[PDB]
């Protein structure tokens, strides 16, 4: 298992524009297009991302290309964040995948506002962090996904995904 497979499981793959759990226009493997309610704006953002007149539909290859770029941007966002970087550097490989997952889902901003959990993870207080991470809107809105990521941080294994 790895980050890509993990995210592919959590986000699914859709080749036509769709609304995410928050109701935002998305495509592919969790690639958010726009928070705007307008489908046209979403179609415009899509064509600009792909480099062609898509008409709201993309191929599997195109989806995977966006996905690769988004994973890379997520990591890079982490490494560029002064609050996040040190925590991430302190984690083992599996737990780093859990960190990427969260940033991919909620943005560096989102995740950067979990100070208490960050400190706990940095200290390797797994069970405590796990409890703290669950006291969040994120957990209450997407509990099954949050549970899988939380178990990953708690155990340092891919069990939740097997
Ligand atoms: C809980 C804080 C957000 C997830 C995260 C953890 C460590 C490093 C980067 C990102
Ligand atoms: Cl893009
Ligand atoms: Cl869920």
């Amino acid at each position: 298992m790895n980050i890509f497979e993990m995210l592919r499981i959590d986000e699914g793959l859709r080749l036509k524009i769709y609304k995410d759990t928050e109701g935002y226009y998305t495509i592919g493997i969790g690639h958010l297009l726009t928070k705007s309610p307008s489908l046209n704006a979403a179609k415009s953002e899509l064509d600009k991302a792909i480099g062609r007149n898509t008409n709201g539909v993309i191929t599997k290859d195109e989806a995977e290309k966006l996905f690769n770029q988004d994973v890379d941007a997520a990591v890079r966002g982490i490494l560029r964040n002064a609050k996040l970087k040190p925590v991430y550097d302190s984690l083992d490989a599996v737990r780093r995948a859990a960190a990427i997952n969260m940033v991919f889902q909620m943005g560096e901003t989102g995740v950067a506002g979990f100070t208490n959990s960050l400190r706990m993870l940095q200290q390797k207080r797994w069970d405590e962090a796990a409890v703290n991470l669950a006291k969040s809107r994120w957990y209450n809105q997407t509990p099954n996904r949050a549970k899988r990521v939380i178990t990953t941080f708690r155990t340092g294994t891919w069990d939740a995904y097997k």
